[PDB]
């Protein structure tokens, strides 16, 4: 072997495993010095006691992000929720991180409450916009890649 910490060409061929992620980055994300990766998890929220953005920089996240919005029984303001997510899927072509936003528009009648799981491969997670009436929670279950 005598390669870097990531290991390629392993018989483990499954989309959810970190092996698929490593094999994909070593093949279609050249000019990126991939260092050791570890299974990581973190949570961002809207209420006090949590951070609105990831402190890490120049580190690629791969895994499933769980969006969660619930009502806190508070007066409404008629704003919108915006969660801007970077995207390195097309980073090689343009040498930039694509910006993707997941938005649920808030009505005074449509009393929204839903939770869902999505797959993303991003750099940083930021809650650019927020509504004080609701509760927002995002959880990441995947792997962190150091560059």
């Amino acid at each position: 072997d005598f390669s870097t910490i990531p290991i390629d060409y392993v018989k483990a061929k499954d989309p959810n495993t970190i092996d698929f992620c490593l094999s994909y980055l070593e093949l279609y994300h050249t000019t990126k010095a991939v260092k050791a990766c570890t299974p990581f998890s973190f949570i961002l929220g809207s209420d006090a006691g949590m951070q609105r953005a990831t402190e890490t920089t120049e580190s690629l996240y791969w895994g499933k992000v769980i969006l969660d919005i619930n009502p806190n029984l508070s007066p409404l303001v008629n704003t919108t929720i915006v969660l801007e997510i970077e995207s390195m899927l097309s980073s090689n072509s343009i040498n930039r991180s694509e910006n993707k936003r997941i938005t649920r528009y808030i009505e005074k009648e449509n009393f929204v409450n839903e939770s869902s799981e999505r797959f993303e491969f991003f750099k940083s997670m930021e809650l650019s916009h927020l509504s004080t009436a609701y509760d927002v929670y995002v959880t990441f279950i995947g792997f962190k890649i150091d560059l």
